[PDB]
């Protein structure tokens, strides 16, 4: 059986979070695929090295040890979603996070609740690459369950993500977050006129969940 624990974010897990997320997002993002070619592992570790300081300071985010090897097997990156900081992405990235903003946007300004410390957004989330089925399964459970504790406690209303996977988005449901946009990823239209993901069967879809502590 696997135990794990959840430690806040330090700035010492600069390379392990990294490569844990660059060992998660890279070719197997369900998004980026159909950018390609022109997606690279470093344009996520540019993006992480950019706010590491910030993710580390606002306290919010933490890695899971596995507590029988005393190593890193997963780590959650989360942000205050009215306070998160903005970054300049030179590559092919914008086009996915100005597709997130284009989910997340209208809802966020409209529906949720305002000020801050009020909507906890789950900005990233990985697991270690040679983890078993039965270990990455946990590992996303108890990540899940974790995220919750984090909201309660710092006393947030509720927490807000995009799902893009489906086992996120099956995550998501059966942990009863509220689906609010259910949107067709191959219909997004970028502001070049084309459509980046209109490769996509139109079973790929982007959903913004959201869910109350
Ligand atoms: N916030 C949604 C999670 C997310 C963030 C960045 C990505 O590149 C991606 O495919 C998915
Ligand atoms: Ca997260
Ligand atoms: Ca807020």
């Amino acid at each position: 059986m696997l135990k794990m624990e959840a430690v806040p974010l330090r700035l010492e897990h600069r390379q392990e979070v990294i490569d844990i997320i660059v060992a998660s997002f890279y070719n197997k993002a369900d998004l980026e695929q159909w950018l390609k070619p022109g997606v690279l592992r470093t344009d996520y570790s540019d993006i992480l090295n950019d706010i590491w300081n910030v993710l580390v300071e606002r306290d919010l985010s933490f890695v899971v040890y596995d507590t029988n090897t005393d190593r890193i097997i997963g780590t959650a990156l989360n942000f205050d979603a009215r306070n998160e900081p903005e970054v300049d992405i030179k590559s092919k990235l914008l086009i996915v996070f100005e597709f997130l903003e284009f989910c997340e946007g209208p809802i966020r300004d409209n529906y949720l609740p305002k000020g801050l410390n009020q909507i906890l957004h789950s900005f990233m989330m990985g697991t270690a690459e040679k983890l078993n089925p039965r270990e990455n399964i946990a590992c996303m459970h108890f990540m899940e369950h974790e995220v919750l504790r984090v909201a309660r406690e710092k006393q947030f209303a509720g927490i807000f993500t995009t799902n893009t996977s489906p086992l996120t988005q099956q995550l998501a449901d059966v942990y009863h977050y509220k689906t609010l946009l259910n949107f067709q990823v191959n219909e997004y239209v970028h502001s070049d006129g084309s459509r980046p993901f209109g490769d996509a069967p139109d079973e790929q879809r982007a959903i913004v969940h959201w869910k109350e502590v």
